[PDB]
């Protein structure tokens, strides 16, 4: 059991490092010293004409909302290719797979956005851009709704001062969750996550041998991340009722899906 | 490039299905498997000649037997989806969706190539279960089984062999008009080529054959009312069969079929 978690984390930290464009170890060097700042409607539109950088232009909030969608569409794909390089996860049927994903997807991506932020602002494109804080905030509602609520998450997360081995370890057993809903192996699910959370224990106490309680402190976090997941699905509810002119990507149509 | 892409979907196919239809047709023509055509050979079959939920009877055993060989051509009809040009690059709930209302096409289609009027190979040809035995079941156990038969015989009668089949299981499986996909155009443009390499591999293949691909057109339109129609048969029996067990996989796969 002890021999075998060290083996474990290392193949998941590779098929992190094979699979995610940015890391928390890029995107912190490049917060601590160039990005340009996206701070307004003007240099949004500089961003657009080349110096950093989708359906019919409409208004600067549904821009912006589309540019968060196209993250999670690609971030997705990233995901996707993360998990089947996890030990049995490939193993599993396509249609526990898809489960897996379509329900884990968005609470691995609002852990991983900690990773691209200060309390500042978010970096963009490949970390070209960094758009502030006050920019976003300032959108129109209902667009405006979905993006404190991470920040207050990030700033949070992100004073546990994990690195990027152990949040590889923490996506992974966000994955791999047992009680999805229709999940066909349930017991084999819960076999692979046991084993994940084990390996990230272990991690854990080699990692961070004089950090306080990091490990329940995570679990912690991760019934965090699936209520942040609840409160952001009722505001896009909100969004899709309310905005009717507003496209959602049909990816994440079949995400959200009941 | 287009006899590239046939050779690719043959090798694909050669590599992914345990049994041919070139072994089949050794082994039912005489180049010996074990004949069952009644409950005592039936049981000698389990007893090691040859070869689970609980017991119940004879008609649910087959019926259990059934259900097991289709989870295993699920699996291999998975991998041989996987390894066909850009249906891997489709999004894996369109890849799930494709194969959902595919997989039993292909199977009608690949369990013609294992039987003869007469009936089955089964346990990779070991043994033979007489289509008079498999007619003598239980109903509603017996009402699945000589449709089967029916479509397989003439099915048998336009004579392809493995490399045609091959394409033939491939345009079953990306097929434009299934339930719920999410991105049909790509879907249709797979389609459309892997449609003109077996038009084009018919002609090589095939010269003398007179209307072969417009046959073959018509056998998977035949295909997909067999499928629909055991659909039927099969939710039957989960209404007044109650104590029988369904397969999880089977469950999914049949959940939305009407
Ligand atoms: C740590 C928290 C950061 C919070 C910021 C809000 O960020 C988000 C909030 C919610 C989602 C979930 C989506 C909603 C459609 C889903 O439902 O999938 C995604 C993002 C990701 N945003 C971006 O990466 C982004 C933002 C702006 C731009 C630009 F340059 F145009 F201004 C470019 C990229
Ligand atoms: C012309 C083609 C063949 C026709 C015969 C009927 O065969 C079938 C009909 C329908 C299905 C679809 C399933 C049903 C649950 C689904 O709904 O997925 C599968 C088979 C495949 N049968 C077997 O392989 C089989 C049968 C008997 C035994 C044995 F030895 F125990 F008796 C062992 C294996
Ligand atoms: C192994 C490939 C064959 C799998 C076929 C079974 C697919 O079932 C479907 O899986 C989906 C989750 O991905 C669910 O959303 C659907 O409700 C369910 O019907
Ligand atoms: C790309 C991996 C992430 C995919 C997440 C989205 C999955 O959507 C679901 O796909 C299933 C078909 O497979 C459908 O049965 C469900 O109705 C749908 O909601």
């Amino acid at each position: 059991q002890v021999a075998d978690l060290k083996a474990f984390s290392k193949h998941i930290y590779n098929a992190y490092l094979k699979n995610f464009n940015m890391t928390k170890k890029k995107a912190r060097s490049i917060l601590t010293g160039a990005p340009f700042v996206i701070h307004d409607i003007e240099t949004l539109w500089q961003a657009e004409k080349g110096l950093v950088w989708l359906p019919p232009y409409k208004e600067i909030s549904v821009h912006v909302f589309y540019r968060c969608q196209c993250t999670t569409v690609e971030t997705v794909r990233e995901l996707t290719e993360f998990a089947k390089s996890i030990p049995s996860f490939s193993s599993l049927f396509l249609n526990d797979q898809v489960t897996l994903l379509k329900y884990g997807v968005h609470e691995a991506i609002f852990a991983m956005l900690a990773s691209i932020v200060n309390k500042d602002g978010l970096l963009v494109a490949n970390g070209s851009g960094f758009v502030t804080r006050e920019f976003l905030r300032s959108l129109r509602k209902p667009f405006s709704d979905i993006i404190e609520p991470k920040f207050e998450f990030a700033v949070k997360f992100n004073a546990l001062e994990l690195d990027d081995s152990d949040l590889a370890l923490f996506i992974a057993a966000i994955i791999l969750c047992g009680d999805r809903p229709g999940l066909m192996n349930v017991p084999r699910v819960e076999a692979i996550q046991d084993t994940i959370l084990r390996a990230l224990e272990f991690h854990l106490q080699a990692n961070h041998p004089d950090a306080q309680y990091l490990f329940p402190k995570l679990l912690q976090k991760m019934a965090d991340l699936r209520q942040l997941v609840t409160e952001h699905a009722q505001m896009m509810q909100r969004i899709k009722k309310t905005e009717t002119e507003t496209s959602l990507h049909p990816l994440l149509q079949e995400i959200y899906k009941d």
